[PDB]
């Protein structure tokens, strides 16, 4: 059985040591390595370590070279991002807007759904989409203990709700963090024009877009009830004052994140050294000296360390300088130079298909492997292809990326969706049959997007010099 | 109070933002940093984040050149180190090793004595010097409760040997892969002259001569017994047997660092790509695809990703990505061609003076700070210095080193300490009048080491053109 997976690939190292040109050592190693991403027998930071283990052996690259591409710009932006949302979920603030949002919008089962997948979609913006569901599933729970098709609606929205809603912020999740990063290696003269600001200009309102298409459909499969708009409250506010008042810490890490926001957006509404990761690391630092209580001498903190040891996606980070190592190697050897001669006679077709058809391929392979995997596998042939052809490669690998996070069903794709299915009556046929189209629904949003403003926003209707 | 600690140099930053030479605005950074090291009011990793804050700034680096050297080969070769103790103290492996050991040396007590601090080295050369205090001091005290002056001599000892043995493995402990990655920076033509072998010859004579003078002198403070030999041996045994039998995992794990080893020293007993971080990486990788139990299909692994993400200090990590990037500025900027320029007098003087002040001086200093704070503060210093005096800087640098972990009092200076004061019996006096004559021994090894021995295996005598 899985046995094989982890021996089989012994048979052609001594064929593949002498190989006297080093493309092929460097395809073998990415096939090895996707191999190992799509099966989780050994885990994936472990796989990302790989290139270190590999590329000194086939006369690629030292190890110098390959391990200093292991931490870069992208992903102190993510560590800091993940820094300050550890920090929210330290105190219950999320539970605290959570609340305070489904009160405000109202306990009406229709109305009731668009909450949950709203303030699901924006505190994914920024929270650990897991951690939203680990949230916000015990109150589902706790409201229909007060129709098994009813209980599939919400217990879904809230894991589509996460998975859309990380599309809208650079951290967000992993795949736009690996698009950041392959803009900066294979495009280096490309210095700033993917940054938080532009980004989310073009993701949130495809963000919007899908959500509604999303509580549509989903008002529409399974849903075609005065308790459930009362006795739905009185477990809410209950819940409301189990955290109790407002908590002064939460207020600080508040301002915190505010100004995490207006700095990011501020500098992008000369000589530039001032990159988003700076803005990052100045709140995640920020956040450690903060007394979180009154200090009438600042023996309490808000943040410590153990708990951000403890609470710290890092393999992760690892993940993405995998990523970043394997395109330093494809360039170095000669693959991407290769790939991009092979991908000549595309030439001949409509730019439009090609995204079309590549987006829904990844929206389709993402279902059963990582996304971030998915993405940093895939975005570099994406880019070679679009250097071959004339063409902008962000028509291409900004779709791609938003729709590695398209894992609507299956829930060994994405977390959330086996958190969901853990609860119970959710039959996976129900995921497949509710997921299939919106994987299709998020595909041609992110085209609308990409074919409509993307445009102005990175000009892609023009072959930039930094694609040469 | 401790308010001040982070707000006054708020006051000199719109003072040095101007200020038209950089290394004046680098040498700024590194005195905020070691203020900062030194008060653990913010945590240390950190701080190690501030070069990225900083330096774009004050117009010395990028994000990008700044964040780029926060990982590189060393770091990846300790995380290595760190996994396989992880893998070791998962299963209780190293408890095992030491009843073994107990047992076959006997108890008797200035034998027992002997026996402590000698497995305690042995156990700390890998694994994580204060888990094997965690492991050992528990038998003290279940040996103790079956004279005043007899707990603190063994609980003591606990820690100085720890402390010592850290100091014979380049993972070890902290400063000595400081030491690497500045001999990789600051002198990188010096390729590989300070490898795992090279490092491992000149130091573990040295743990060795150390641990004698140091059972002596304990032997001598405090201990200038039938009961004792026999009933510490029934508490020996029967902690023993609550471990079971050999196995299984245990033996496959120990394989694993046994394979480590030997290929750590065999490559170093033509275009070189394999240094030791891929071994680490090599073992690392496999302990995490083998079973841990009989496949009789491979259900159980003996190492998941859950604990390691748990159970691994990133912060250290992070922390020497920190040093790399001070070491970077302060070659970027201009500040350490005006600190070689700056200390040219020096050359009338002896060099074995300069090494034993400077040693003596970080053996101090580190009672306070944390070792590789001490180490990645001071180590460019040293370097500039014997770069400007003719001399060869692994003179200076690897006592230095050595040095930065001769932390033998005050418990805030490092965990070990504190640990063994947590149990009661050992008042703070106690533990100042025997540390600093072992901080005087310490001192004294090295420079015979150094001045012995070591001139031959790295050629001392002689002005390398790698330091030019
Ligand atoms: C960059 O552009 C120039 C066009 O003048 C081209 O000759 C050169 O090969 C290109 N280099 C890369 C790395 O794309
Ligand atoms: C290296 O050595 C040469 C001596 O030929 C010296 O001129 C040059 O300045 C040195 N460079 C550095 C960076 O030490
Ligand atoms: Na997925
Ligand atoms: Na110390």
């Amino acid at each position: 059985s899985f046995v094989i997976l982890f021996v089989t690939p012994l048979l052609l190292l001594p064929l593949v040591i002498l190989m006297p040109a080093k493309f092929v050592r460097c395809a073998y190693v990415i096939i090895l390595m996707a191999i190992y991403w799509c099966t989780e027998v050994i885990p994936l930071a472990v796989t990302s370590l790989m290139p270190v283990l590999l590329f000194p052996l086939f006369q690629i690259l030292d190890s110098r070279q390959v391990c200093v591409q292991y931490m870069k710009d992208t992903n102190m932006l993510f560590l800091g991002g993940l820094i300050v949302a550890v920090a929210v979920e330290r105190w219950n603030l999320h539970k605290r807007i959570a609340l305070r949002t489904l009160l405000w919008v109202g306990a009406k089962p229709a109305r009731l759904m668009l909450g949950f997948m709203g303030v699901t979609a924006l505190l994914s913006m920024w929270i650990s989409n897991t951690a939203t569901t680990a949230m916000m599933v015990p109150i589902v729970e706790a409201i229909l203990q007060q129709r098994k098709r009813l209980c599939k609606a919400m217990t879904l929205c809230i894991c589509y709700a996460a998975s859309i809603g990380g599309t809208a912020t650079l951290t967000g999740t992993g795949p736009n963090v690996v698009l950041l990063g392959q803009m900066n290696e294979l495009f280096p003269d490309s210095k700033d024009l993917v940054n938080f600001a532009s980004w989310f200009a073009f993701a949130f309102p495809n963000m919007l877009v899908m959500l509604l298409f999303a509580w549509l459909w989903l008002q529409f499969v399974y849903m075609r009830s005065k308790k459930n708009e009362k006795a739905a409250l009185k477990v809410l506010q209950e819940e409301y004052r189990k955290l109790g008042p407002l908590s002064f810490a939460e207020i600080n890490v508040l301002i915190c994140f505010f100004l995490l926001v207006i700095l990011w957006f501020s500098r992008d509404p000369e000589t530039k050294y001032v990159s988003d990761a700076t803005v990052a690391i100045f709140v995640a630092t920020l956040l450690f000296i903060v007394p979180s209580q009154k200090p009438k001498f600042y023996p309490p903190p808000l943040l410590d360390w153990k708990v951000t040891q403890e609470k710290v996606p890092w393999g992760i980070v690892l993940l993405l300088g995998g990523g970043f190592a394997l395109a330093k190697g494809s360039e170095a050897s000669g693959l991407s130079v290769w790939m991009g001669k092979q991908m000549e006679p595309l030439h001949a077709v409509p730019p439009a298909a090609i995204t079309l058809i590549l987006s829904l391929l990844v929206a389709v392979f993402t279902e059963c492997t990582s996304n971030v995997a998915t993405t940093t596998l895939f975005l570099p042939i994406f880019a070679s292809m679009s250097r071959s052809i004339g063409l902008n490669p962000l028509y291409i690998m900004l779709p791609c990326t938003l729709s590695a996070s398209f894992a609507f069903m299956l829930p060994v794709a994405t977390p959330p969706n086996a958190i969901v299915f853990t609860y119970g009556h959710l039959k996976v046929a129900d995921m497949v049959k509710t997921g299939v189209i919106m994987n299709i629904i998020g595909v041609f949003c992110v085209f609308l997007a990409v074919n409509t403003w993307g445009r102005a926003i990175f000009d892609l209707d023009h072959f930039p010099d930094w694609a040469n």
